[PDB]
């Protein structure tokens, strides 16, 4: 899942942060240097939680939202994308029992079949459930 | 059991409906998509149908006799016949299984345990698949 | 995968054909029949083409090419559909390598990865295989 | 390496290019399409290049200069780094395991004894492969 970043010069380096999630400042001093920098104050911020067994929050979908932010289009901020494995961070698996009626089961493998933003139930579900929960709205 | 639906071309594919059914559109692109995103139309409409407990529609007794049918020659569609498995649509309860982390079946379960306008996971993870399966 | 049929009503009940497959007429007496005398006409029809070692067609994809096919606004046709598994018919599963620059490699994982109708590198080149030896 | 690319609000999404590589544009709908499609045009155009011998790009010196360029606020962009791994794009060959139906694979083997501007099955996979993606 990909979250954002606005990325900043600053005269030696670049300093930067994560615009959805407060208290999560990062820096360095070559541009090869931001995704690494980046996931890995995310990650800091984050071992607060999941040890806790909390959730990552649900990374956002407009992209609105970002081509209009005013850091971005005059006080010279830069958008940058950290790419994040839930499987990294969250634990083992959980295989689990449901039970629903037939004809939402079929209504939900059809919808599937046809989005194809979706490889399967488990997928599609649990994308479901990580934003009604947890949002970056 | 067979549906009757009409197909009308359209500039980026198709465009379609069932005349049987009030309100069940669907629209695609390939061959392929006619078929499939029409039973997809039906099986999402004949949902909302039975969660709010109205009567479902039945299939016409001759389907083909929707040839002669008026709004099918003044548009310029053609016929289609669907089969629909009635075992599929049955209201039955059926238990599946689910992979996901522990991180999320915790959350889903505290946000539950809290917020309970739901008593389990089925409910809940339904609920929020109907509000995304509908348009 | 979905081949079209064409469907005709008659006195004795229905008959039709695959239109894109010379000579595989199919019958039956309730509606009911219909996708299963289908798929059993074309399970011999093409019975001959692979002792002969030669794949499945590949299902078109212009829905206009049909909708306005003479047969269905005139003649009164009606538009069927069968869907047939490509895993049956074709021999087994067999693997085997590739190479190609990683560069390549690279760009198809991607239109995969952004595209998200064909799976895997598998059913996506199959898929490329199949259309461009059959097409129609 | 770093790859700096215009990116422009479109109606129902965003619409963007590579100022460093010339033909190189991309498009797309949610937030995750950006940073994706854009790698997934480089990819292609990058192939596409080399596949007819031309000159590859390279990432500019000081990408960071880009917000100031005219291009971007006279048409109301914003500025936004991809960042992209050499080794995915070297062009040494690499080997790799594909599972398809024999029928099919024979079929395509005297499709390899009939139109040889097709050599061998590696060949006639990527001519295909390529066909296919510049688009
Ligand atoms: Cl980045
Ligand atoms: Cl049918």
């Amino acid at each position: 899942m990909i979250y954002p970043i606005f990325i900043f010069k600053t005269v030696e380096g670049f300093d930067g942060y994560f615009p959805d999630i407060d208290g999560c400042f990062f820096a360095g001093n070559t541009f090869a240097d931001i995704s690494k920098n980046a996931e890995e104050a995310f990650a800091v911020h984050i071992e607060a939680l999941m040890n806790e067994g909390f959730p990552l929050p649900s990374p956002p979908k407009d992209p609105h939202r970002y081509i209009d932010d005013p850091r971005l289009k005059e006080e010279g901020g830069i958008l940058g994308f950290v790419e994040i494995d839930p499987a990294k961070y969250e634990s083992k698996a959980v295989k689990f029992n449901l039970t629903m009626s037939q004809n939402l089961l079929t209504a939900i493998d059809k919808f599937i079949a046809t989005n194809r933003g979706y490889k399967n139930r488990s997928q599609f579900l649990a994308e479901l459930a990580r934003e009604k929960i947890i949002s970056l709205e």
